[PDB]
């Protein structure tokens, strides 16, 4: 159905987000932001809703997203809160960036 394979264009997306290819720009968005870990005590009062690779994974596998309009809105949640806490000239940013330009070339070829 159409739902269905738009969301097998966005699974293959995610898997190309996770795969060895984009490792060296797409690591700091694996998993969730361990903010005591890293020691941004703010980051929890700045990012409202936090996502990451990780648990879009956990959503498409679940069935949680219903079409690719929901499985994009959360891929481009992820990069705006990297835009949103991290200076604009800061490494995580080039990295979002370069990671949300492989995402939005290949979303743009979603079949009809
Ligand atoms: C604030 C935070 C962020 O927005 N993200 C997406 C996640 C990381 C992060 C760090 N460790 N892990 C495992 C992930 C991150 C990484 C860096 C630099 O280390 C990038 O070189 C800078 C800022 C961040």
């Amino acid at each position: 159905g159409k739902l269905s394979e738009q969301l097998k264009h966005c699974n293959g997306i995610l898997k190309e987000l996770l795969s060895k290819k984009h490792a060296a720009y797409a690591w700091p968005f694996y998993k969730p932001v361990d903010a005591s870990a890293l020691g941004l005590h703010d980051y929890h009062d700045i990012i409202k809703h936090p996502m990451d690779l990780s648990t879009v994974k956990r959503k498409m596998e679940n069935r949680d997203y219903r079409d690719a309009q929901e499985f994009a809105a959360d891929v481009r949640l992820m990069f705006s809160n990297c835009y949103k806490y991290n200076p604009p000239d800061h490494d995580v940013v080039a990295m979002a960036r370069k990671l949300q330009d492989v995402f939005e070339f290949r979303y743009a070829k979603m079949p009809d």
